[PDB]
C-alpha cells in the first residue's frame, strides 16, 4: 500500500522524488501497529503503554526503585512531552509516590509502591510473551537484520 | 544505545526473562517517535499537523479535482489511527476542504481539496519531502534499502494479524 502511495506522487508530482516516503511510511506504519498490539496486552494490566513505561523504568533501575524525573525521562523506553500529568496520575492510582530528596530540600523524587512493584513484576512477564508472538512472524535472521538497521537509523537520528 | 542499556537493566534485574524481543520493538518505537518530532517540526512551519498533512496530500494524490470519498481518503492515508471526524472539521472550517454532496446517493458526501488547500499542500509537500530526504541522510543507500525491506517484511507481517 505504501508502493501505491508511491506510484500516486510519481503520477501527480513527477517534478518531485518522493522515494524517502517509502522507508518512513513503513516505519510509521509499523510502529501504530505495534503500538496496538503492545496495548492490547498492558490493558490486561489496566495500564497504558506510558504507565508501564514508567513503571518499567523504575524497575529497571534496581532496588529500592528511586529515580529523579531527570533519571526517570533519560532511560523511559519512550519519551514525549511533560511527564507532570502522567507522574501525578501515577501517584494517584498508587503505583509510585514523590518523595522528598533528602539531599535537596527544594527537589522531588519517584519511587515505586509495593502495589506497582508487585504488579510491574508480573505485567514485564507478560509483555515480553507478548511482543515474543508478535514478532514471532518474522525469520530471526529478518528479525535481526531489522534490529541491526533500526540501531543504525537511530544512531543517526539521535546524533541529530 | 539507550536501547542496549535498557537491555542490560533487565538482564540484571530480571535474569529469569529473556528480554530479547523488547531490542527490535524498542528501536522501531524510538525511531518512530523522533522520525514523528523531524516530521512534525517540518509540517508546523505550514500550521499543519502530521495527521492533516495526510489528509491534504491523500487528497492532493487522488488527482484533480482532488474529490474523495471518506472511505477512498481513510483507505489511501499514509497512517491511519482512529477516526477522521474532528480533523476533517477542523480542515472545512479552515478552508482548506470542502464537503460536497453525493451525487449518487443524497445520504453521503465526498470530501474535496479547496484551492487553498492545494495551494498549501503542492507547497508543503516539497518542503516534506525535502525534509525526510535530510532526516534519512544519515544511512548509506544500501542500509537504507535494507532498512525498508526488512520494515515491509515487518508490516506485511503486523498487518496479516
Ligand atoms: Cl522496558
Ligand atoms: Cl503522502
Amino acid at each position: 500500500a505504501v508502493d501505491a502511495i508511491l506510484e500516486q506522487w510519481r503520477r501527480e508530482r513527477p517534478d518531485l522524488d518522493a522515494s524517502p516516503m517509502g522507508p518512513i511510511g513503513r516505519l510509521r506504519r509499523c510502529a501504530v501497529l505495534m503500538d496496538q498490539r503492545l496495548e492490547s496486552c498492558f490493558s490486561r494490566f489496566d495500564l497504558s503503554s506510558w504507565e508501564f513505561d514508567m513503571l518499567a523504568t523504575l524497575r529497571r533501575a534496581g532496588a529500592p526503585h528511586c529515580l529523579s524525573p531527570t533519571e526517570l525521562f533519560s532511560t523511559l523506553m519512550v519519551t514525549s512531552g511533560t511527564m507532570t500529568h502522567r507522574l501525578k496520575r501515577l501517584e494517584t492510582r498508587g503505583f509510585i509516590e514523590r518523595v522528598q530528596n533528602e539531599l535537596d530540600a527544594r527537589s522531588t523524587l519517584v519511587q515505586l509502591t509495593s502495589s506497582g512493584l508487585e504488579l510491574i513484576n508480573r505485567a514485564v512477564e507478560a509483555h515480553i510473551e507478548n511482543e515474543r508472538q508478535v514478532l514471532s512472524v518474522l525469520p530471526a535472521e529478518v528479525l535481526a537484520a531489522l534490529d541491526t538497521n533500526l540501531a543504525a537509523l537511530l544512531r543517526g537520528l539521535e546524533s541529530h
